[PDB]
C-alpha cells in the first residue's frame, strides 16, 4: 500500500505537500528533516522528476537547490526554459542518507525499488493534479518509477516515449541525472552537459 493512504483525494498542490508531511508510507520520514513536495504550479507542461531531496533540500523544503540544480539551472537556461514554468519533484519525497566521519555533508542513498514504489502515490497525485505534457525523468530511479525496474536510461536516451499506465499519456524523456554532470573528465562533462540540453529541448518540443 505504501504513501497509498495518505494521499488525499485532492488535486491542490498546497494540500497534498502538507499531507506528504505527514507520510508513514516508508520508513524515510524518520531520519529526514521535512518531506520535500514538489515545486511549481498547476499550470506547467512540463513536469521534471528526480531520485530524491539531498542534503540542501532536506532543509530548504524545495528540489534542486543545490549544486546538482545549480546545473540544471544552466541546461535548462542552455534550453530556453524557464524553470519557473515548470513542475519539479522527486520519485521519493523524503531524503534518504547517512554521514561519513570527515565528511562535508549528508550523502544520498539510493532508494530501493520498494521505496520508490511506496512513493510513487504521490508522483501520480502530482501528475493528475498538473496534467504535463511531458515529463523529464532526471536520472535512473526517476525513469525506472514510470518505465519500469529494468529501464536504462543509457539506452534511451532522449527518446520521447509512452507507456500506457501513467495519467494523461504524458510524453515521457529520459535523460541523465545532473549530478552525474558535477564530476568526471571534462571533455565527458562537456559532451554530457549537450546531450542533456538536448534532450530537454526535445522534451519542450512536445
Ligand atoms: O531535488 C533534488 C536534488 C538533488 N537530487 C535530486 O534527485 N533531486
Ligand atoms: S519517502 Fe515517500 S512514501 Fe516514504 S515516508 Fe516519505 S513521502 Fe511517504
Amino acid at each position: 500500500a505504501g504513501a497509498q493512504d495518505f494521499v488525499p483525494h485532492t488535486a491542490d498542490l498546497a494540500e497534498l505537500a502538507a499531507a506528504a508531511g505527514e507520510c508513514r508510507g516508508c520508513g524515510l520520514y524518520r531520519d529526514a528533516t521535512q518531506a520535500v513536495f514538489g515545486a511549481g504550479g498547476r499550470s506547467a507542461r512540463i513536469m521534471m522528476i528526480g531520485e530524491q531531496p539531498g542534503d540542501k533540500e532536506d532543509l530548504a523544503g524545495l528540489p534542486f537547490v543545490g549544486p546538482a540544480g545549480r546545473l540544471l539551472d544552466r541546461a535548462l537556461e542552455a534550453a530556453d526554459i524557464d524553470r519557473d514554468a515548470l513542475y519539479v519533484t522527486n520519485a521519493v519525497k523524503h531524503f534518504k542518507f547517512t554521514r561519513a566521519a570527515g565528511g562535508k555533508r549528508r550523502i544520498h542513498k539510493t532508494p530501493s525499488r520498494t521505496e520508490v514504489v511506496a512513493c510513487r502515490p504521490w508522483l501520480i497525485a502530482e501528475m493528475t493534479s498538473v496534467e504535463p505534457d511531458v515529463v523529464v525523468l532526471l536520472g535512473a530511479t526517476a525513469a525506472k518509477a514510470l518505465l519500469g525496474n529494468d529501464f536504462r536510461v543509457t539506452q534511451h536516451r532522449g527518446e520521447v516515449l509512452h507507456v500506457d499506465d501513467v495519467p494523461g499519456d504524458p510524453a515521457l524523456v529520459a535523460t541523465v541525472h545532473p549530478s552525474s554532470l558535477l564530476r568526471g573528465p571534462k571533455e565527458e562533462r562537456e559532451s554530457a552537459f549537450a546531450g542533456l540540453v538536448d534532450d530537454l529541448r526535445v522534451a519542450a518540443d512536445v
